[PDB]
């Protein structure tokens, strides 16, 4: 157009209007917690977490007009890259004090992935701190954490923010009682400049996790579906369980409802799963 790309003029005029009808939040604002915690919860239940795009290796895109375009115009869903900083970028021009912050994720394995490669906001309200994630695929708060010491319960699980190595680190309580860190993170305020370098990562990448898999997750009320290739996880109220899904008309069935109001992204979706069960056996 004559707006050049990645101005300021561009993302001052984005419409966020069209961005509260994509995560159906349709009232007032104010920069009160309880809106913080509605606009919040309103993201995370309309928008899936998916990587569909860059199944093939094809990088997204980093600006804000390209992340509003695919999740508002093309009703895609989200994920780190192209999600939190964009909500991060509503929420200042909504009149929040917000940071966006670099983060480590735990491996199921039991260990840290090698990059830094995520992302959170801090959100500071009435001189508190809280921390939103509208980017993770896996099971972590849905609802605003508190930079403060001692468990925080949510939907039945409980979670917390503690030093630990260094660094402010989120854990999750565990069945037994035990504690594992969901991601650690630093704080130091991001802008794009700072974390463009995680796409040359993944480019550069053997193997990165985000190219050649199924990676899709949908939060419901009180917990959250979770597909990572054959396996599904529900997090509902406390417990989580597994299933091996053996057949693609379970994984249809799996992925209608992961991608709920989103249909049009079901037969790519399904047909990304073949792919990667034929591509791995």
């Amino acid at each position: 157009g004559l707006v050049p790309r990645g101005s300021h003029m561009e993302t001052e005029s984005l419409p966020w209007r069209e961005y509260l009808e994509r995560i159906g939040y349709q009232g007032l604002l104010n920069n009160s917690l309880e809106c913080l915690r509605e606009l919040y919860t309103a993201h995370l239940r309309s928008v899936p977490y998916e990587m569909l795009d860059s199944f093939d290796g094809t990088p997204p895109v980093l600006g804000h007009a390209e992340s509003f375009a695919k999740l508002v115009h093309r009703r895609r869903g989200g994920n780190c890259l192209e999600s939190t900083p964009l909500f991060g970028e509503f929420l200042r021009q909504a009149g929040f004090e917000v940071r966006l912050v670099p983060a480590q994720i735990w491996k199921v394995s039991g260990e840290w992935w090698d990059a830094w490669d995520h992302l959170l906001l801090i959100v500071t309200v009435d001189g508190e701190d809280w921390l939103l994630d509208v980017g993770f695929l896996m099971l972590t708060f849905a609802e605003p954490l508190k930079v403060a010491e001692g468990p925080q319960e949510q939907s039945g699980w409980r979670f917390r923010v503690a030093e630990e190595e260094g660094f402010p680190t989120v854990s999750h309580q565990g069945p037994d009682g035990t504690w594992t860190a969901v991601y650690r993170y630093r704080d130091e305020p991001q802008q794009r400049a700072d974390y463009e370098w995680i796409i040359d990562f993944h480019k550069s990448a053997e193997d990165s996790p985000l190219v050649g898999t199924l990676l899709c997750s949908r939060n419901v009320p009180d917990g959250k579906l979770i597909m990572i290739g054959e396996n599904l996880l529900h997090a509902r109220n406390g417990r989580v369980s597994a299933e091996f899904i053996e057949t693609t008309s379970r994984a249809e069935e799996l992925l209608r409802v992961i991608f709920a109001g989103h249909e049009h992204m079901v037969e790519s979706a399904v047909r990304t799963w073949e792919k990667a069960r034929a591509d791995r056996s």
